[PDB]
């Protein structure tokens, strides 16, 4: 025992005192110093940690390949393994591989911190299938995350390297070949060590005794002697209990190396599986089974594949085993349901002992509990042949389809008696709908015998519906929609076997089978990608070294790709530097009436606790000196920051704030905007924009609709999480800070209010952020002062980097609205009035919310004229996490308030959508409802331009045809415009500034207010100052973004960054060439060396600052005039959608955007943006959704629970196009914004959506063409199956008393 | 720096040309990225030409400030500072001279 | 001379394309930012001294 | 400089001087250094890049 050895990228590792609390990733970043390997959500969830590992498998007798998260992998169990990280594989330095390099030249790396991981998932891929398809490389992503790139490039670079394989963004004949030969050797030491028999081996951590057993008898042994000791195989659960339900099992022993653990035998009954196989062998094993047996002995092998196929993902599946998904015994777990229901046969030994099962009801006694003694432990478990006459089904159904969570998930069987179709057998378990995995005994007992017609499943239906009811206050919510698919499911499962039993030419003693129905029964499938990009080309004599136009890729996309680019927890540590954490209040609202730290002094390597008492200057921040840096004498919402806890390690600031004890005395709290607006609790007086008569336009109004609609809020979810390290200098309170924040100027200021100390003295500095999206436009000051104050106190370097758990708790995120409508109209279509009052649940700060509120109303036009309008808003002030700005600030609220309405204008006129939107379109020259003239209005150009490329009109048809063959699915499509004001609503924030030095060796060194956080700014700037200096991009280099090297800096935020510092970038160049002027007239045939040499030692300055500043901004709420942008964004998509009436699940088929970005500085980057912007839209209309308990306490802390968009979330046939001849002659180069416009064209998936539920609805209850029922947003299953009203929801609805406390409130 | 205090004397110099006090005025370091080709600290004239970079940085501020201090004479330098920001205007300058 | 500090120089590698820092005991910091720059053959925009 | 933090992996390095006033490099050993407790490696003129 004692010694671990492993290897990593080909060195040998001795680790003599292995901590089994020592996480890979932990060790890899902080050890080995390998920051390639990002931490995204240590859940497992974001797969930014994947790595792979090789080991000789001892049993086959071969070097065997596969992913892992190094997040949740114990190095402990790594003994023996060969680990290989990103920049194992190939970086700058030397040569890239192929993986790196199409990644990086396809343009599928923004930010760039979810690289790596990726990388890593199609390097494992091609190194066991060197000639997949493009359905096994999406496959391999499927834990994978990415929230800059919208998927689409990373998958088009990659179909590369598939075998099912306007000028272009990028040439793929130009990657470089590969050659499988030249990938790195494995360890030929590993070869030779596996010789030397195996022996169990002990490691001693500071709380935790880690045990390796060999051999069986050793862990019978071990678990007979001590019961408590935890087992361990993937550690994909315990890791995370330990990790976040703060559980410690002080031994545990690893059983993975017994080889009877990971035998895989085929017998008679089945094949059974060593408990320890890792699922990706159970999978393996059974889909070749599948192809070489006949389809009637794999019913249940069928259903097992189905559901390991929505299981996790790669990284998790390759080490999770199959007992362990057993024994955990997860109410959701998404395999026992299905190995109940086939009553798969258990052997469970002890030491002595050994006994069989087979799989039932009682096999879960209660909450995470099984019939195993405590001294056993599980072997293995037989996965049963499929019998004649014998059918088996399997389901799932969660908010993502891709790695998550099961709502619902179940598994069922039957036998019909020999030859005939009645019920001899039936057992419909599932997962999701109570303690634990279950079955619907009283219900399946009652079909014994019955013929599988028409009566029968009336009968279960009805049957389950009771039998399986969850109460009002039922664990996790959503008890309607859960109830509706346990039915829904049965359904499928009878539809299905209807189509079997016609196989057997039973299809008569059975009942009859709809041809509409048909598509139920039909697994999740999806045609291959059908992606196009459309751009302009640069005038035929532009010269070749200027890029301006040209899609010339992210500048540091290579780094990025090899993992060598440094983020802020890159930076090495100092050696005396400390690691903080953040206590923070568990009181949604409450009096501290003490704080205890007794505990936290008890933990290795702890250096002290601050709070409020220890700021020397003042505890007053925030954008409206609204909060407090710590928290006095009160907190204001579950996740108030209270105070720090600084210690040697993260994992010691872990246990110390655990130790920090803290009570309170409670207050009332007021959580929902319904609760402000009862309360008459908000954040500044009403805010509002009037123009034309109300009275008069409702009064002139054919028909008036009112309504109301609630658009939840989001988690910007970069994925890097907030992270400030700050050095102290020592002298005169000079401090140092590394931030990732898109604030430098604020983050400045404010370290320097809460120090005391003049402004002079902090310099903050930024290289670059794992995304922004704006969520670090100021709520990153808050992790900045708390690191500044540690240092300041400490006079030590420290750091702090959020975990994904701290970050979405406690930086809060987009604003959730509730907003209330009276639209007037004709029987045309024409919209004559319109009210709208809107309310922003903001939370315990300001904070941006008023500016926010602004831009909503600026937008709650969208694009259409409406001559009598009134619109209102309401900061109310709520016990939460303050929320602030996301990408699109106000904007995507507004215009989907706009829209929703729009589309009941429509439907009450019984006219076409598209028409009606089409003649209530602002024409150029119109003026706002805020007054201002939309001049160079290019929307009607995209609009038709959209119609055609997506050919709206004769799709339309299709959609109508496909609607009435299928009942149980429908599809819907629809075309939406958007109009975006580009510019700060605060003028003064309309200024930029750079400085720009030549050395004398020609180089340039140039920087700006602007910070790269993925949007490829950077990469802009340089192609600007190349242009502008006739020299090329090669010779300008940007580094970092720095307080001392431009002050005053407005955030990079509001989409004009790159109009502002590339026009300042500009200014500064032209300085430059001014005063070269008298050298290239002297020598004209000279070079730019020349030049440089000779004004050089003419002493003529080589270095100048360049400034700008937005003319004539400024807008007045009083009179209603002034411009508040300096131009608008013009974009239109249309979106066809297809829905599963039956579970909520959904299929995004087809999106055509047309967006006007006026003459694209980067087409690359555009398109990109774009993609990416248009993808987070998707999540905010259809995916993300948070859950706040009555308490006020967020529920959703990560990946896990919080559904990003997958790879797999992206429309198949994907089309961007930007908009030709359209030059912008009121930005740099006449280009236009394009960050945060696109966004918001992501709503045409939400009303085709909303389409097609109306399809839905206007079939399975009788009619009613006008009905105008809500959907709010996000569109999740839940709302889209809840909806679909049909005869299986009309048994599936709760009461909900008075005294009800719900799992969870609207917000 | 090397010991000469010639920091010390540039603060004076640009605590003169500004005319605010020495305490709200601060050089933290000597770097290639802020300033340029420069030569190298020798010669005894690291003051005489510098500070009149100094110098010739600060002319550049206070003739952007001068609109500012005349709509507020009574006003102190962090009202005309806040108003020139407020007013968008460049705060930043580069100062050069040679012999 | 005889300064009571020596001569003295950290340079420290920041991984992208050849940057490099150096706190440096001189008096001469371009001379240093271009002599580091032709020895490692790398712009001098990539020197920060 | 001197008294500025070391990085965790920071590493200390120390020239290697003639002890000839004139004379042709023969040649250089380093088998000695080599086993010193924390040597990292010697750099020569065939080092720079
Ligand atoms: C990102 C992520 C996604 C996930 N997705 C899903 C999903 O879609 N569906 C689903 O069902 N689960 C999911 N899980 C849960 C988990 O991956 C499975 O439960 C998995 O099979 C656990 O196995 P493991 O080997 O990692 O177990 P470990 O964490 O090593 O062990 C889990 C438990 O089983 C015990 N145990 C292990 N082997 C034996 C044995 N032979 N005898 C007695 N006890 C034993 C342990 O002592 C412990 O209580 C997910 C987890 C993560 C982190
Ligand atoms: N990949 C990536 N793209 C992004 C972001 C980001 O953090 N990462 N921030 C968004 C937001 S919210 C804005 S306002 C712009 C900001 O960049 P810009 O001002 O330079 O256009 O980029 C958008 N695109
Ligand atoms: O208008 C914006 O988009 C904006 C963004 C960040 C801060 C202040 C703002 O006005
Ligand atoms: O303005 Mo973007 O920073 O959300
Ligand atoms: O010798 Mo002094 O001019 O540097
Ligand atoms: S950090 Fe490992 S999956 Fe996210
Ligand atoms: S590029 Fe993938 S998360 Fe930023
Ligand atoms: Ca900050
Ligand atoms: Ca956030």
């Amino acid at each position: 025992a004692d010694k671990l050895v492993f290897f990593v990228n080909g060195r040998k590792v001795v680790e003599k005192n292995a901590d089994p609390e020592t996480t890979l990733l932990a060790y890899l970043r902080r050890k080995l110093g390998l920051s390639g390997t990002k931490l995204g959500c240590g859940e497992g969830g974001c797969g930014a940690c994947t790595v792979m590992l090789s080991k000789y498998d001892r049993l086959q007798n071969k070097i065997v390949h596969f992913s892992a998260n190094a997040c949740l992998a114990p190095i402990c169990s790594l003994h023996h393994v060969a680990v290989t990280t990103v920049e194992g594989i190939g970086s700058t330095k030397t040569r890239l591989h192929p993986v790196q390099e199409r990644i990086a030249k396809s343009h599928g790396s923004q930010c760039g911190f979810c690289t790596p991981g990726i990388v890593m998932s199609m390097y494992t891929l091609l190194r066991n299938q060197p000639e997949p398809t493009m359905e096994e490389i999406e496959n391999a992503f499927q834990g994978n995350l990415c929230r800059c790139t919208g998927y689409r490039p990373i998958l088009q670079g990659f179909r590369t390297f598939a075998r099912d394989g306007s000028p272009s963004l990028f040439k793929p004949e130009e990657f470089t070949p590969l050659d499988p030969t030249q990938e790195p050797i494995f360890p030929p030491e590993l070869l030779r060590l596996k010789d030397t028999p195996r022996k169990q081996l002990r490691f001693e951590g500071e709380r935790v005794t880690w045990i390796q057993a060999s051999t069986l008898k050793e862990l019978l042994d071990l678990k007979a002697q001590h019961p408590d000791a935890k087992l361990v195989v993937g550690n994909t659960e315990i890791g995370i209990e330990m990790k976040f339900k703060n559980m410690l099992f002080p031994m545990i022993v690893c059983p993975a190396w017994i080889p009877e653990l990971n035998s895989v035998e085929h017998g008679p009954d089945g094949i059974s599986f060593g408990a320890a196989c890792p699922l990706s062998i159970v999978e393996k094993t059974l889909v070749d089974a599948v192809a070489k047996l006949p389809a009637q002995k794999t019913e249940v092998f069928r259903g097992v594949l189905e559901q390991l196929r929505w299981f996790a993902g790669k990284q998790v599946k390759s080490v999770a085993s199959v007992g362990g998904n057993i024994i955990t015994a997860s109410p959701i777990s998404d395999l026992n349901p299905v190995f109940m229901a086939s009553g798969a046969k258990l052997t469970l030994v002890s030491r002595g002992t050994r006994r069989t099962v087979q799989m039932d009801h009682t096999f879960f006694p209660g909450y995470r509990k099984t019939l195993l003694s405590p001294e056993e432990i599980l072997l293995s478990i037989e996965i049963p042949y499929s019998r004649e006459g014998e059918y088996f089904s399997a389901f799932k159904q969660a908010s993502r389809r891709e790695d998550d969570i099961a709502k619902v998930t179940s598994g069922m069987r039957v036998l019909f008696k020999p030859g005939t179709t009645e019920v001899q057998e039936l057992a419909l378990c599932y997962g999701g709908m109570a303690n634990r995995t279950i079955s619907a005994l009283k219900t399946t007992q009652r079909q014994l015998s019955k013929l599988w017609k028409e009566e029968l499943l009336q009968d279960v239906c009805a049957g389950l519906a009771e039998e399986l009811h969850l109460p009002p206050d039922a664990p996790g919510g959503m008890v309607d929609f859960r109830c509706t698919l346990t039915l829904s499911f049965f359904f499928k499962f009878y539809l299905t076997v209807l189509q079997k039993l016609g196989q057997e030419n039973l299809e008569d003693k059975c009942g009859k089978l709809d041809p509409t129905f048909a598509s139920a029964t039909l697994l999740f499938q999806k045609d291959p990608p059908a992606d196009v990009q459309l751009f302009q080309e640069v005038p035929k004599g532009q010269s070749e070294e200027d890029m301006v136009g040209r899609p010339l890729p992210h500048l540091a996309a290579d780094m990025q790709a090899s993992g060598e680019a440094v983020y802020c927890d890159d930076i090495p540590r100092y050696e005396n530097e400390l690691s903080l954490r953040l206590v923070t209040s568990t009181r949604a609202h409450a009096k501290i009436k003490s704080i205890d730290t007794s505990e936290a002094k008890k933990v290795p390597g702890f250096v002290c606790f601050i709070s409020a008492d220890d700021v020397p200057g003042s505890n007053i921040t925030g954008i409206c000196n609204d909060e407090t840096v710590f928290a006095k004498d009160k907190v204001t919402c579950v996740g108030h920051i209270i105070g720090a806890v600084v210690a040697d390690t993260p994992e010691h600031t872990q246990r110390a704030a655990q130790g920090v004890k803290i009570t309170y005395e409670e207050l009332p709290a007021i959580i929902t905007i319904e609760d402000a607006i009862k309360n008459n609790s908000f954040y500044g007086p009403e805010l509002k924009i009037e123009k034309g008569d109300l009275k008069k336009g409702f009064s002139e109004a054919d028909n008036v609709v009112s309504g109301e609609i609630y658009i939840g809020g989001q988690e910007h979810f970069y994925l890097e999480t907030h992270c400030t390290i700050a050095v102290p200098k020592g002298e005169a309170g000079e401090m140092e800070l590394f931030v990732s924040t898109q604030n430098t100027m604020k983050t400045q200021s404010f370290v320097a209010k809460m120090l005391g100390v003049p402004a002079n003295r902090i310099v903050v500095r930024v290289k670059r952020m794992g995304g922004g999206f704006g969520g670090k436009v100021t709520r990153s000051t808050v992790v900045s002062t708390a690191v500044a104050l540690a240092a300041y106190k400490t006079g030590r370097p420290v750091r702090c980097m959020l975990d994904r758990d701290e970050d979405m708790l406690i930086t809060g995120g987009r604003h959730p609205f509730l907003a209330r409508y009276k639209v007037g109209f004709m029987k045309t279509g024409t919209v004559v009035a319109l009210e709208v009052d809107h309310f922003s649940n903001v939370g315990n700060t300001q904070d941006l919310s008023q500016s926010i509120m602004e831009r909503a109303l600026f937008h709650m036009d969208n694009c259409y004229k409406i001559p009598n309008i009134r619109g209102t808003g309401r900061l109310c002030k709520t016990n939460l996490p303050s929320n602030t700005a996301f990408r699109g600030f106000g904007g995507p609220q507004g215009m989907l308030i706009a829209e929703c309405w729009m589309s009941e204008v429509a439907v009450t006129c019984g006219m076409p959508a598209e028409e009606v939107r089409r003649k209530n379109l602002y024409k150029e020259g119109d003026l706002t409802h805020f007054n201002q003239k939309l001049e160079g209005f290019t929307l009607p150009r995209c609009w038709e331009e959209c119609l055609a490329s997506s050919q709206y009109h004769a799709r339309k048809s299709e959609v109508d045809k496909f609607n009435k063959e299928n009942c149980w699915k429908k599809r819907g499509l629809c075309i939406i415009p958007t109009k975006f004001g580009i510019s700060f609503t605060v003028p003064f924030l309309n200024q930029a500034g750079a400085l720009l030095h030549v050395y004398t060796d020609g180089s340039v060194l140039l920087t700006h207010g602007g910070t790269e956080m993925g949007q490829g700014l950077h990469t802009k700037m340089v192609q600007v100052a190349s242009r502008a200096l006739k020299i090329p991009t090669s010779k300008i280099y940007i580094s970092e973004t720095s307080t001392n090297t431009v002050p005053n800096t407005s955030p990079t935020a509001a989409s004009v960054s790159a109009d502002l510092n590339g026009q300042a970038v500009y200014a500064a160049c032209q300085t430059i060439l001014k005063r070269l002027e008298p050298y290239k007239k002297k020598n004209p045939s000279g070079s730019w060396e020349d030049w440089v040499t000779a004004a050089y030692m003419d002493t003529v300055s080589l270095s100048a600052t360049g400034f700008y500043r937005t003319p004539n901004l400024g807008y007045s709420f009083e009179t209603n005039s002034g411009n508040p942008f300096h131009y608008f964004s013009y974009g239109v998509a249309c979106s066809e959608v297809e829905i599963d009436c039956l579970t909520g699940d959904h299929k995004n088929l087809r999106t055509d955007i047309v967006m006007d970005v006026g003459s694209s500085l980067n087409p690359a980057i555009d398109i990109g943006q774009v993609e990416g912007a248009f993808v987070q839209g998707l999540g905010l209309f259809t995916l993300e959704e948070l859950h706040y308990s009555p308490e006020g306490s967020l529920h959703t802390r990560g990946p896990s629970t919080y559904k990003i968009p997958a790879f797999g979330s992206i429309p198949i046939e994907f089309r961007v196009s930007l908009l030709r001849d359209c030059p912008n002659k009121k930005a740099i180069y006449a280009s236009k914004a394009v960050g945060e416009p696109p966004l918001f064209l992501a709503a045409s998936i939400f009303f085709a959506i909303k389409d097609a539920i109306r399809a839905a609805r206007a079939q399975h209850t009788g009619n009613n063409v006008k009905e105008l029922f809500r959907l709010d947003s996000p569109a999740t299953p839940e709302k889209i199956r809840n909806a679909c009203v049909d005869k299986f929801t009309t048994l599936c609805v709760t009461g909900v008393p008075e005294n009800c406390k719900p799992w969870s409130v609207r917000v």
